[PDB]
């Protein structure tokens, strides 16, 4: 016994066995199907016209899923007519991507029990993961086709998958050191790219790798990277203070975000402070989503740090200068 969904896109059909699998004490294959239905029907309109359950019973989501996949064959009809298909060449909504990276993680992640040990994934946030908080912060930071992405600290690769999936740069890494994680993101990565074909959605390029970012080699990549995410709220002094160092050598308009600040957002720059990473960056707090529940139970905020050396450039300036650097020297 089993249930099979069409895909909108003529990829080969999803097939389950019955009874349903259960993945974890929120997630099983019974909810995956209603939700993939539903996602299938918010990407073609045509769809939700044509449909309308006891996810216990056979024959009651049986009929669920024939009702579904009599609906895709008509659709598919209509395609070969006038009617334009569905255009094949765009990235997934954001409710959409949501359930797809579920879905990936459901397949993927076989035993949730042996990640704990490399937990937290998102400790920043409180009772979810960093996905709603990610999209947020993908949509008030512009990237480009210039861009290069890194997620340092990759996990299984759930915030380079998902960035890539929204944006248009160039490359997006993940970079994991632990065997765990970095295996289980062999399996997300093939599962992704198989899901994302499924429903006809488009992704940039990405490379999921296992490494220290806090290697040599990653030294000249980090200098290189454009726009680096990095989950740093529960770092201790040390890496935060070697990842300052790799940071130093970015280029002018390299972004970093995270989820605690590296340097204060009121820096003020002096002759004792001089080498700290303050001076050739702006930090900001970025709009917290609402809804969202911290350590604090407000809602969290991310980081946004742009280089920017134009504020010790003025700073020596202002030292050539003899009123300038009265004033300077008054105040310290
Ligand atoms: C704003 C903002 C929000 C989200 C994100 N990205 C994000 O959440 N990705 C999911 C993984 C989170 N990672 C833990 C993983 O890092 C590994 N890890 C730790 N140190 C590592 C290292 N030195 N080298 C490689 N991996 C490392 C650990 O083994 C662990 O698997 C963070 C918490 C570090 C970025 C920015």
């Amino acid at each position: 016994l089993e249930l099979r969904l069409k895909s909108p896109v003529g990829a080969e059909p999803a097939v389950y066995p019955w009874p349903l699998p259960v993945y974890d004490k929120h997630h099983d294959a019974a909810h995956e199907i209603i939700e993939t239905i539903r996602w299938v029907c918010e990407e073609i309109p045509d769809l939700k016209l044509a449909m309308e359950y006891d996810t216990k019973s056979f024959e009651s989501m049986q009929r669920l899923c024939d009702k579904y996949n009599r609906a895709i064959d008509s659709i598919h009809q209509l395609w070969k007519g006038t009617t334009q298909p569905m255009k094949l060449n765009t990235r997934p909504s954001t409710g959409l991507l949501r359930h797809i990276l579920q879905q990936v993680y459901n397949h993927s992640v076989t035993d949730p029990e042996k990640l704990n040990n490399y937990e937290p994934f998102s400790p920043e946030v409180y009772g979810e993961t960093s996905f709603d908080l990610v999209a947020q912060m993908i949509d008030e930071i512009k990237m480009t086709d210039d861009d290069l992405f890194v997620d340092l600290g990759s996990g299984v690769g759930q915030v380079v998958l998902q960035v890539a999936a929204a944006t248009n740069c160039k490359h997006h890494y993940g970079v994991e050191k632990a065997d765990i994680p970095a295996k289980y993101a062999e399996t997300m990565d093939r599962e992704f790219r198989k899901w994302m074909k499924w429903y006809g959605k488009k992704h940039a390029e990405y490379t999921l790798e296992r490494g220290d970012f806090l290697s040599e080699e990653w030294r000249e990549r980090i200098a290189n990277t454009s726009v680096i995410f990095v989950n740093n709220f529960a770092f201790g002094p040390e890496v935060d203070h070697q990842l300052k160092e790799r940071f130093a050598n970015m280029k002018e308009g390299g972004r970093i975000v995270s989820s605690k600040p590296f340097a204060p957002l009121n820096f003020r720059i002096n002759s004792r402070n001089l080498s700290d990473i303050g001076t050739i960056m702006r930090v900001v707090e970025l709009s917290p989503l609402k809804g969202s529940v911290s350590w604090t139970g407000k809602p969290v905020s991310y980081y946004l740090h742009t280089i920017d050396r134009t504020i010790l450039e003025n700073y020596f300036s202002s030292l050539k200068n003899p009123k300038l650097r009265e004033e300077q020297e008054a105040a310290r």
